[PDB]
Order: C-alpha cells, then sequence, then structure tokens
C-alpha cells in the first residue's frame, strides 16, 4: 500500500537513522524497521520525517492502489 | 500537532466524507471525526485521502512544530 523511500531518501540526505530517529523522537531501530520495511511509520512520524527532511511525505511514503 | 485540512480540501473537491470514507474504506462518522479534527487519520488513511483528493498529504495533514 505505502511504499517507503525513507532509506532511499535518507541516503540522499546522508543522515543517520540515529539523528533522524531523534528528529522523530523514536529509536534508531525504529527507522531501521521502517527502512527495512518491517512496518510503515505513523502519520505523525511520517510527517515528522517529511518535515525534518523537509521532503514531501508522499515521496517518502507513497500510497499506491497496489 | 497535525492540522487537518481534509474538510477544507474535501469540500473544494465536492467529495462527501461518505464517499471519501468509502475511498478510504472507513465510515463517514470516522471521516467526520477526522474532519472535525477529533483525531488524526492514520498514514494509510491520510495517503488514501491524498490520492483520492489528488492533493498532497501534508497539505491535507500538516505536521506543525507548534
Amino acid at each position: 500500500m505505502i511504499i517507503n523511500n525513507l532509506k532511499l531518501i535518507r541516503e540522499k540526505k546522508k543522515i543517520s537513522q540515529s539523528e533522524l530517529a531523534a528528529l522523530l523522537e523514536v529509536s534508531r531501530q525504529t527507522i531501521n524497521g521502517i527502512e527495512k520495511n518491517k512496518y510503515n511509520p505513523s502519520l505523525q512520524l511520517a510527517l515528522k520525517i517529511a518535515y525534518y527532511l523537509n521532503t514531501p511525505l508522499e515521496d517518502i511514503f507513497q500510497w499506491q492502489p497496489e
């Protein structure tokens, strides 16, 4: 449903999940799970990622009718 | 935290909460709760709205540092 480009984007950012998770105010492991597509982040977390990376949320987490 | 423009945006679309709720696959009451900002919709729900309303998710649900 939702495709997570956070890791792909994060690599562009060259930001560690360590700091990004901090922006989110979640554990680094939380990002890794998100990167490793274990689960998709909540809207608040997604938005925080979008806001903190000032990147479009959809670009990071796109919902596809797939 | 997150400001919901769904009601503001949806009405621009001319889409009923009911159809959108259907688009989301949730009840109208749920959307009305979302629209009346009782609670913020999940990431999947928000993204579906973004797709359905052909509008950016953040634009509908903006996460503010407030």
